[PDB]
């Protein structure tokens, strides 16, 4: 239909020359079917352009896929989220990890863990170190503090049954049943020529290690992967795995509620039909980084096929966003070599699915 190709292009093209993105793809995922655009460069030196095989550094986006699996295990009765982090992990004795549980790792209600790993941070030594020597602000359960040393020790912790590290988990009981085929944690070397190059302040980066990466934001992925992640997370109940299926419905559910916006496992979520002001403003990170009073569902909401369902993404050098809304089949990924203003991707997201509704 050229509605969804005019919705697009009145929107992304503009998005594009002011931001000045380099390079760009977007799925739109209409009825349940995907619809495919690209813009510009994947490499400018190369003038190598940007494809349907074009892998993306996704960011946080990459909380998604460990909201999934962590809830992948949850279904395979490995663990529970109300199971304590230190059931994990026998070393981490400290006194204040008492009351903290997995499913406070997992939706940064811990009691303030930091935003970043500390770059200090090398090894496994160092790693028990830094999480040793902690010191919350808070109660577990009372605020949101936005994490990747929270979700991140989630995701590490919550393999540990299964007897495979992060990211062997990960490929095996998620991208490869979601024939996820060119979505990775470690880009292998015949693959790296469609590694797209991220762009900042002009220079070409790439993301850089850094203690739980892989939980974090590690996953690099093509606009067609993507697109498959978004109808996977749409529909569960057509996917064959049962214990992903009811993974992917966790991740989903409703655990806290704050302002208007409940969090999931890696996903966020909010009631549809909804506020278009709220997710732009939100996204915002003076507001997303921000700390913030939670409220417990108990029992945590079913996942609730009426919702705005959405995540933000960046590294140095690339941003990105996925929203999705289950009920109206309605979805769509946006993946740059740039990392522009958070605001600007919801906008322009917004605006599409709007048209389209």
């Amino acid at each position: 239909p050229q509605q969804i190709n005019d919705i697009v292009h009145r929107t992304i093209t503009p998005l594009i020359e002011q931001q000045k993105i380099p390079g760009m793809a977007v799925a739109v995922i209409y009825q349940g079917k995907p619809y495919y655009f690209t813009w510009g460069y994947a490499d400018i030196a190369k003038k190598q352009p940007v494809t349907q095989q074009t892998l993306f550094e996704l960011g946080s986006v990459s909380k998604t896929f460990t909201g999934v699996l962590g809830g992948d295990a949850i279904a395979r009765g490995e663990i529970k989220l109300s199971d304590p982090a230190t059931k994990y992990w026998p070393e981490l004795t400290a006194k204040q990890w008492n009351g903290i549980t997995l499913l406070h790792l997992a939706t940064y209600t811990a009691g303030g863990l930091p935003l970043q790993v500390p770059d200090e941070v090398k090894s496994s030594s160092d790693l028990l170190r830094f999480y040793q020597n902690w010191q919350p602000a808070w109660a577990p359960g009372t605020q949101r503090l936005y994490a990747n040393s929270s979700i991140g020790l989630f995701g590490a912790l919550a393999v540990k049954p299964s007897g495979l590290s992060f990211e062997q988990a990960m490929q095996t009981r998620v991208f490869q049943p979601l024939k996820l085929n060119h979505t990775w944690i470690n880009v292998p070397p015949p693959e790296e020529k469609n590694y797209a190059w991220g762009y900042r302040e002009g220079k070409a980066v790439h993301v850089s290690p850094g203690a739980l990466d892989a939980e974090a934001y590690g996953v690099k992925s093509t606009i067609e992967d993507m697109a498959r992640w978004v109808r996977s997370n749409m529909n569960p109940r057509d996917i064959n795995d049962k214990t992903l299926q009811q993974g992917i419905q966790l991740a989903q559910s409703r655990y806290w509620q704050t302002g208007d916006m409940y969090q999931g496992l890696g996903w966020e979520m909010l009631d549809w039909p909804v506020n278009p002001d709220s997710i732009i403003n939100g996204s915002g990170n003076k507001i997303a980084l921000a700390a913030h009073p939670v409220k417990a569902i108990t029992p945590p909401t079913p996942a609730v096929r009426a919702s705005w369902v959405h995540k933000t993404g960046a590294t140095g050098g690339f941003g990105s966003y996925v929203a999705f809304i289950p009920e109206k089949e309605l979805g769509i990924v946006m993946l740059a070599n740039k990392n522009y203003p958070n605001p600007a991707r919801v906008a322009a997201a917004w605006q599409i699915l709007n048209a389209l509704q």
